[PDB]
């Protein structure tokens, strides 16, 4: 038994006395809260046991279920140098030096064959009297032989001239411009640009403003300025919103234009829509208000580009499997390819060249290229290919194309004559778009919703930029520099509705249906239409929100810190 | 033909002779441009038209292809009443105004069984003799026909006698509570609710600051304020988050504490992480720092639930199929339900009423209830169920319990016990997770990536609140009333180790791979482990900016207008 101030639970457990009929069952067999004083709480009063209320006794049985369980009536009713060498050796090409008896044998022997390039004999000869420009070497023997200075080659027709070696014949020597000279080179920046020299090499920097990377979400296109590393709201409410494309500020007014495409669902077919995009780091919540450009019968749009410096438009259905071109408003629509195309996944224009370049990822795959009028259509790739997602062209490298790879999981570039393939990123992890930016060569993995960056020319390692939802579907950079904005329009204002591009000069051309007059060529039988504006924006500079007056005109305040009509001066 | 000042295309076409050699291909032919004499650049100096510049002569031919063409070495040197009832007219139930003459014909006339109500013929009578209770009506041949006074009806033995009606056991009468009363109801806000009236009716508007939304995706969590509309940044940088459950302000010192789970990710283990939360607003100012409890073996935690009274975190685990619990610290891992489970899903705790309930989604779904210790496990709802995914309690409406299925799709509610089986929500585009508070009934749809809200009780209709990813997992309301925190731990510090809770008690146990010491029930033979203090952390508030000096203690850089250690004074 327990002691006198324990109790004895019925288990053999002894429980202190205090904790007997506390309120909590202290012991495995729950006896120290059996036998518990009944809950006594007044006269007249019955305490209905599932409550603990005390309700006035004349309820009770009255055959009205008072308390929740009713007891008033069911219970109570109840790295050195190059080594030199004693004169029985020689110092090759290559940075060693090889034994003179080595020399002239006619044997290979220091890799470069620098020991027999271009061995010379002659009695009447000597090496030192006159046979190349530079270096020649004798050995006893009476025989002699040349080799030329760093940047230098002996001629192939003629081993015994010095030729200078064009160092643009390599692919990854100079960023942005190399430029050959006798025995060397350059590496001068474009106008625009700057010099810089990073810890991995020589980088040509831009100016302005930092890049901005826009990414389109199926809901929101969302910016990210690469140089703060944070985002801003922009666009919203959409829906199956595909690939996006911009003009850079057309109207000389600090707010480029985004266009992007918006996929079919259903029965309602999807549009190619536009908007301003301020190119001022009022990246606040300010209202944005999307314009329908008006096109039909869209299911869905694969790629999108825009030329702007002919003003067209330029996109591919998938499903429909035509490219098309028209105005930036939505005018004049254009079939250009309607033949041998399976999937036209996306597009891209070269205005400077008039080329305009896509892929195919149907059945057979291929990577295509034609005047940007429709003609002298042409292929580029046809083998070790699959799903090419998307291209884009590096203006500033002699217009090299790199496009991406998902099934082949690749990148890699190739001219715009579909010479000079090469291999540069490995190991891609699905890149679904691409863009090429400063050297920068920024990609997509679709499966995993990452933003990657490397060098374009694949000589360095990866870098993650950001991790975003596997809704992303393209990275485009947002910069003046992207696109080359002081192009000339070649167009002389004689066509009548399109004025397209092509390699040198331009072309006229009708809306889809209609037809030219008499064989006039500048003129067509469809009735002209009057082109689309849009909508003043919010230009409110230094994060300013923005209203509308009883006119629905945007007017706009901020904090008085700055001033002005769009909060532009300090 | 053309005149004499404009140029000739050869198809046809005359254009200004300015054209001539002005750049372009104007022309349909290229005979705009062919033909035109090259710019003269010098004498003795070459211009090589692969690039547009002059270079010496000396340079050219010297076998050095200086521009890129290199054709410089080749050929250069070649109611308002609702029809009441008069004395003419009858009340057969409650209001049917048909005429009177269906008094105690002995015909159910009214359609409602109600017609005759007492109905015992005998001229001589009239019930003002108190034959019944209240509100005859003067039968013609028997004396009294009466119907029951509005709020009551007729007991089965002595029709004659109206029982009151209990208005609160309907379910959705009122938003929090009922009191019964005689032939009425009142109805109230419990404590911390306050009464207000909205356009349709009542609500019990929670006090404090407004709830939060927690969206845990695979890579960040997001904080969100239902009352201002925008995000909050968080945790980030995470990878493989599946499920989270939190502790509100254990300390006191304003910050909760948000316990996750992370999935085995390729062939490493997962683990659960916990960090905490500052119940202020805050967000960038204040480095997030996580930590891990240290649990091994863990592949995929889909259910985790926190019980603040006790102290103890439960989860399961699908690939393990089984349940277990330890302490916030990790300490003391404890297998709990270790047989007949298939994929735990997910789970919930209810410590005031002593029950823990979980969901299981394999071939034969159920959902379970059991003790906290692991006794008393039984079947709730086998019944009509597809992927019972999500699982959530409301802790006020008698601890009623909600699940969301994602093959039909519904969101239904059933009480602790398991009876008065409803269908709240139908069609609800396959739900993930579940969250009730105050009024309103949130979930996931998965897919879309969108959360929703309706009313709790499945009236009115469905809202969007708002759209993240295809990423989101889960959806938790953050509030200090989302669990009642005066709930009083049973525990009395005499078991060691782990001191679980039962229904009106505790229960003391051992850690997992131990037993007691025999002749013991508070003791086992393994030994104990010291707690695992949290670091200490970046308490900022109003912006202000978290620091670590040497001693690596959180301090704080405060904003403008307030001061204080961190931030605390106004
Ligand atoms: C992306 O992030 C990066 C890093 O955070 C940002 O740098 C970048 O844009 C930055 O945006 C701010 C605000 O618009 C710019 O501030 C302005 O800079 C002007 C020029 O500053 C000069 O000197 C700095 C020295 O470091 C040099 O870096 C700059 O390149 C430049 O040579 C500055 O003059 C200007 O104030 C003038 O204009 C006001 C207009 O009202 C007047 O009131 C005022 O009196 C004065 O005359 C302002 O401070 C910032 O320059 C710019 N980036 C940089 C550093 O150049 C971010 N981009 C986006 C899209 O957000
Ligand atoms: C989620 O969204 C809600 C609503 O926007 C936020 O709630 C706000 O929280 C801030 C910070 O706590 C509140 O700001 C402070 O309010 C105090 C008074 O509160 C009452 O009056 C305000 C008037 O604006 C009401 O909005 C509020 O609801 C109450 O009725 C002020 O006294 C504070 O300033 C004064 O005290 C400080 C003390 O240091 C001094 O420094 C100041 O000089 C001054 O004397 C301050 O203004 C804000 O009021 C809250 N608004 C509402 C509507 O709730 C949540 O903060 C947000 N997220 C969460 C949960 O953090
Ligand atoms: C973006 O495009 C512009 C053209 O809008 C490029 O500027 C012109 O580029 C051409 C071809 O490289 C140069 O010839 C131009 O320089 C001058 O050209 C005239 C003949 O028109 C010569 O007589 C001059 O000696 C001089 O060479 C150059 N300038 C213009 C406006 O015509 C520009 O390079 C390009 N920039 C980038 C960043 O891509
Ligand atoms: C959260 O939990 C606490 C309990 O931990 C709840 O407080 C409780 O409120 C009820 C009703 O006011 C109290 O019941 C009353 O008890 C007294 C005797 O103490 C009795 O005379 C009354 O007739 C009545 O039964 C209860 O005591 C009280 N508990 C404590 C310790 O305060 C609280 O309501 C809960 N909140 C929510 C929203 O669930
Ligand atoms: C070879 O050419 C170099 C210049 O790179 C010159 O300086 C050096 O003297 C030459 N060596 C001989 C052996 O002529
Ligand atoms: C009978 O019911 C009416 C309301 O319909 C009420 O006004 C009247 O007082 C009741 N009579 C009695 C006797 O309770
Ligand atoms: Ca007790
Ligand atoms: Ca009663
Ligand atoms: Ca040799
Ligand atoms: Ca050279
Ligand atoms: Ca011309
Ligand atoms: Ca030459
Ligand atoms: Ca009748
Ligand atoms: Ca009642």
């Amino acid at each position: 038994e327990c002691g006198s101030g324990n109790f004895r639970c019925d288990n053999g457990y002894c429980i202190p006395a205090s904790w007997r009929c506390d309120g909590t069952r202290d012991c495995l067999d729950d006896t120290d809260e059996i036998g518990c004083p009944p809950r006594s709480c007044e006269s007249g009063l019955f305490l209905c046991p599932a409550e603990g209320t005390c309700i006035p006794s004349s309820w009770v049985c009255d055959e009205d279920k008072d308390c929740s369980d009713g007891a008033d009536e069911q219970q109570n009713c109840a790295k050195p140098t190059h080594k030199p060498c004693t004169d029985t050796e020689y110092k090759c090409s290559n940075g060693n030096c090889i034994s003179q008896h080595y020399v002239c044998d006619n044997v290979n022997d220091c890799g470069d064959l620098s020991d027999e390039t271009g061995c010379n004999l002659g009695d009447n000869r000597t090496c030192a009297e006159n046979i190349c420009e530079q270096n020649c070497t004798q050995l006893s023997s009476g025989g002699f032989i040349c080799s030329c200075r760093p940047g230098f080659k002996p001629s192939t027709l003629d081993k015994n001239s010095c030729q200078d070696i064009n160092e643009c014949e390599e692919f990854g020597i100079c960023p942005q411009s190399c430029r050959n000279s006798k025995g060397s080179y350059e590496c001068f920046c474009v106008d625009g640009f700057k010099s810089m020299s990073t810890h991995y090499g020589e980088r040509c920097a831009a100016d302005g403003s930092p890049p901005l990377l826009l990414l389109p979400e199926n809901v929101r296109i969302r910016k990210y300025n690469t140089s703060s590393e944070k985002f801003s709201e922009y666009l919203e409410e959409e829906e199956h919103i595909q690939t996006i494309d911009y003009d850079w500020d057309p109207e000389h007014i600090g707010l480029s234009v985004v266009y992007y495409t918006v996929l079919a669902q259903g029965s309602q077919f999807g549009a190619i829509k536009r908007a301003y995009i301020p190119n001022f780091e009022s990246g606040s919540n300010n209202p944005i208000r999307e314009v329908d450009l008006g096109l039909k019968y869209l299911m869905q749009p694969d790629g999108l580009a825009v030329d702007w410096v002919g003003r067209h438009i330029y996109w591919s259905d998938a499903k429909s499997q035509r490219i098309e071109v028209a105005t930036l408003d939505g005018r004049y629509r254009k079939w250009l390819i309607t033949t041998q195309l399976d999937q036209p996944a996306a597009i891209a224009v070269n205005p400077k060249l008039g080329l305009m370049f896509w892929t195919d990822q149907g059945k057979q795959p291929k990577i295509e290229s034609a005047w940007m009028n429709g003609e002298h259509r042409s292929v580029l790739v046809s083998e070790n290919l699959g799903w090419p997602n998307g291209l884009s062209i590096d203006y500033l490298n002699d217009d090299r194309v790199y496009w991406s790879d998902s099934k082949e999981d690749v990148i890699e570039a190739i001219k715009y004559d579909g010479t000079d393939r090469r291999l540069i990123i490995n190991e891609a992890m699905k890149p679904f778009s691409l863009d090429i930016f400063e050297d920068k060569l920024y990609w997509v993995a679709k499966e995993k919703g990452e933003v990657w960056r490397q060098n374009k020319f694949g000589k360095e390692n990866k870098e993650k930029v950001l991790v975003v939802n596997p809704w992303l579907t393209q990275v485009r950079i947002f910069h003046q520099l992207r696109y080359n904005q002081s192009v000339s329009n070649p167009c002389k204002q004689v066509c009548s509705h399109l004025c397209l591009l092509r390699p040198g000069g331009y072309s006229c051309a009708c809306p889809q249906g209609s037809d030219f007059v008499t064989g006039s060529t500048v003129q067509c039988d469809a009735a002209s239409e009057l082109p689309v504006t849009m909508p003043p924006p919010c230009r409110c500079m230094h994060g300013g929100n923005c209203y509308f007056d009883e006119n629905e005109l945007p007017k706009c305040k901020c904090s008085s810190g700055y001033s002005g009509e769009y909060c532009e001066v300090g």
